């Protein structure tokens, strides 16, 4: 619910990190809409997740991650097409620790919700 330090707005857009969504991604690409590109990002995120200390992952993070091959936007764009096809529970969050304003955080969707 609260995003706690280090965590501030520069780290961007969050994703929250599960083990249950490594078997998922594979699913996933059963999916209309889900192409190489969303995989792309999705994999990424996993694999970030493996050192996550807090069960977040940011963009920022991800950009590291490419060594900045890929850039905010094209995460942003990947994120996009991922959130179009439901992939992703957009869920606005604060930090509420002394510092103001909103995120958004990325909650990987299981398959068998997806197709409901």
């Amino acid at each position: 619910r609260l995003i706690k330090l280090p965590r501030t707005h520069k780290d961007g857009h969050l994703f929250e990190v599960s083990e249950a969504a490594i078997d998922w991604i594979e699913q996933y690409q059963h999916f209309k809409g889900v192409t190489k590109s969303i995989v792309e990002l999705l994999n990424l995120i996993s694999l970030r997740g493996l050192r996550s200390r807090d069960g977040l992952v940011s963009t920022t993070e991800l950009i590291d991650a490419t060594d900045g091959q890929l850039t905010r936007a094209a995460i942003q764009q990947r994120l996009r097409a991922a959130v179009a096809v439901g992939l992703f529970k957009q869920i606005p969050v604060r930090f509420e620790e002394g510092l103001a304003g909103k995120t958004m955080l990325h909650r990987f969707i299981n398959p068998n919700q997806l197709i409901s």
